[PDB]
């Protein structure tokens, strides 16, 4: 008959997948894989907070399949060498995927479309990451990618209104379409732990940010609850990891961005009562297209050199200041105290991410955006390759048409944030003994203050790495002679 897969990558869910839905449809048997290589040379880079919500996610997957009569195959290997030999093993004449605009990610569909086509194979590709279509974005542009964001905004309201999201996969969907299934499905074919991919999980704890579709239907609902109850404004509290967030889900796929998009406009409806709300409703939604956007026919976005879109600064290379920065131990606590909980729970405030990007480059050590992005890649849960360096690239002064002339002071902004010091001493225990006068500073408190808390400036957590009030007014004046000759720095 016809045998079909479905190929998981992102958009782990069975709600809003039209590649899946497209593929059961007049196929005797389904069959959907997620082809796991952990050992891969090219993801040496993912951390394992990263890994541990993937693995999350994929038995959500596997249970909600099983829901269904199914259940999920995870399969190792890369996916050249894998689907020539499903392709014979399985007899496959379809298989499904949902598009992926990132540079990367076209060239290896492109390979496999090639496999297909050689077996006799039809693909389906159906978009289902984005809001948009982003080719046709690029073509209404003129064949380029809106280089602005109110140039992305303004060209998305001239669009096509979005279609309703595909329906959710129910028996009646699957019809007679079946799962060849066999008793020992597990051992084969079973989702794996961190230990059986070889990770020591000592020091690990209950996940901060549980992965899967279940969790991000449970928060979207708690969302839009909360939501019920204009730009929000980050107080103390907003640092913290919230049951209601859904960043990490939407990168993942666990959410689907269309689902969510049409809740909050049927959400703003009922409580506005009209149907051309702010484009402030949805959030980063926006900014998430416009880097996929901009990304898709970039292969060197995630560069400086050779990034035509990209200002050449002359970075500093400091591997010692920016280990420092990485593990947390610049010795200011605030950026160390970011640092520690990106690092511990694959999450933290755009804000916050604001304060240690402007820390890293244009602000106090001057390396080189592609280093803090390239860390954030490691840890943080909710950034794609396209959506990490673009952020990287605008937050540092590296595009052209983004300019920000206000550093952030490493010791003010948490004061001014979180005054009692309450996210200090949370993430960073060493200075819990610190009182609020000094928990931001400790470099200021008296030697008895320092013994007191148990803790030597130096000893027990260590020095600020730089004099920020000289090495900022250092910066501002780098970064106002790049500026005043700004097209010399062009590629
Ligand atoms: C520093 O490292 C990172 C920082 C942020 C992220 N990040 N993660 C996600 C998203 C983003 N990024 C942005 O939203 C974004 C928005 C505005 C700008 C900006 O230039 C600007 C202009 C004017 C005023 C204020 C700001 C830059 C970035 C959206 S998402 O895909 O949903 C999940 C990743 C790494």
């Amino acid at each position: 008959g016809v045998n079909a897969v479905h190929w998981f990558r992102k958009g782990l869910r069975l709600h809003d997948n039209p590649a899946l839905k497209e593929c059961i449809q007049g196929a005797d048997t389904i069959r959907c894989v997620y082809i796991l290589d952990p050992w891969f040379a090219g993801s040496s880079n993912v951390g394992i907070n990263r890994w541990r919500f993937l693995l999350q996610c994929l038995e959500d997957l596997d249970a909600n399949l099983r829901k269904l009569n199914s259940r999920l195959f995870v399969i190792r290997g890369q996916p050249a060498d894998v689907f020539p030999r499903l392709f014979k093993e399985w007899n496959i004449t379809k298989l499904s995927i949902e598009y992926d605009s990132e540079p990367f990610g076209k060239e290896r569909d492109a390979a496999i479309k090639k496999l297909a086509t050689e077996a006799g194979v039809e693909v389906i590709v159906r978009i289902s990451h984005t809001l948009y279509d982003l080719d046709k974005i690029i073509e209404l542009n003129g064949g380029q990618p809106p280089l602005t964001y109110k140039r992305f905004q303004t060209l998305v309201s001239k669009m096509e209104p979005l279609e309703m999201p595909a329906d959710t996969i129910t028996s009646d969907v699957i019809g007679k379409c079946m799962t060849p299934l066999s008793d020992d499905h597990d051992e084969k074919y079973g989702v794996p732990s961190l230990e059986e991919l070889g990770f020591d999980t000592d020091g690990l704890s209950s996940a901060v940010w549980p992965g899967g579709e279940t969790e991000a239907l449970t928060r979207l609902e708690r969302h839009l609850e909360r939501k019920a109850w204009e730009r929000p404004r980050m107080n103390a509290n907003s640092l913290l990891a919230s049951p209601t967030g859904l960043s990490p889900y939407l990168r993942f796929g666990c959410l689907s961005c269309r689902l969510f998009y049409f809740k909050l406009t049927d959400l703003y409806k009922k409580v506005k009562k009209n149907s051309s709300p702010p484009l402030s409703l949805y959030g980063q939604l926006l900014w998430r297209e416009f880097f996929y956007t901009a990304a898709t026919n970039n292969p060197r976005f995630d560069k400086m050199e050779g990034n035509p879109i990209c200002v050449q600064i002359p970075w500093d290379k400091n591997p010692e200041a920016l280990a420092k920065w990485a593990e947390g131990r610049t010795g200011f606590p605030w950026i160390d105290a970011i640092m520690t909980q990106l690092r511990q729970e694959g999450w933290i405030h755009h804000l916050a991410r604001h304060a240690v990007a402007c820390f890293l480059t244009r602000g106090d050590l001057w390396i080189s955006w592609e280093e803090g992005m390239k860390v954030f890649e490691e840890l943080l849960l909710d950034a794609d390759w396209s959506i990490n360096a673009g952020s990287w690239m605008w937050l540092s002064c590296s595009s052209f048409f983004q300019q920000f002339f206000h550093c952030y002071c490493p010791v003010g902004f948490g004061r001014r944030t979180d005054p009692n010091g309450d996210y200090i001493r949370r993430y960073l225990p060493v200075l819990r003994g610190f009182p609020a006068k000094y928990i931001y500073d400790p470099w200021n408190a008296p030697e008895g203050i320092q013994k007191v808390a148990k803790c030597l400036i130096g000893v027990n957590y260590p020095k600020p790495m730089v004099n920020h009030a000289e090495a900022s007014r250092l910066n501002i004046e780098r970064m106002k002679q790049i500026y005043q000759q700004l097209s010399r720095y062009r590629g």
